[PDB]
């Protein structure tokens, strides 16, 4: 399902990093 991006950087902003859609699924990486 096509996924919120906006969102996914301000909730891996909890801990410290940027959310990504990969795959249109979140993951916060490392970069």
């Amino acid at each position: 399902a096509f996924c919120n991006l906006r969102r996914c950087e301000l909730s891996c902003r909890s801990l410290g990093l940027l959310g990504k859609c990969i795959g249109e699924e979140c993951e916060c990486v490392p970069y």
